[PDB]
């Protein structure tokens, strides 16, 4: 038996990020694992 | 028997960075894994 | 049996990151994994 | 019996960082494992 | 028995770190393990 009241078996999150363009500025508050 | 009453079993979490383009200023207020 | 109020089995996080674009400056808080 | 009243198992944090671009300039308050 | 009320039983991070670019100058408060 498990017996769970809050459960969470499986969660999956893929990010794919690529940068070829240039001369871009930015401001982030907080970044995890975006391009800049 | 397990009885939890709050619970996580796995969550994955993928993250690809990649950049090529130059000429790029950031200002970041916390950053884990993104590229800058 | 285990018993557990709060818990948490699994967590896996994978970052990636690169870097190839010069040219590039920044002001960071906090950096845990990422490339600038 | 585990008994436990707050408890975390396993989790696991894989961090690349790799940069091949030059001429950059970066301030960091904290840095963990991030390449500048 | 364990009878433990906080417990934290296994935690694994893994920081890789490469640097092949050049001219760079970094101003770190507090750095574990990047490469600058």
């Amino acid at each position: 038996r498990h017996d769970s009241g809050y459960e969470v078996h499986h969660q999956k999150l893929v990010f794919f990020a690529e940068d070829v363009g240039s001369n871009k500025g930015a401001i982030i508050g907080l970044m995890v694992g975006g391009v800049v």
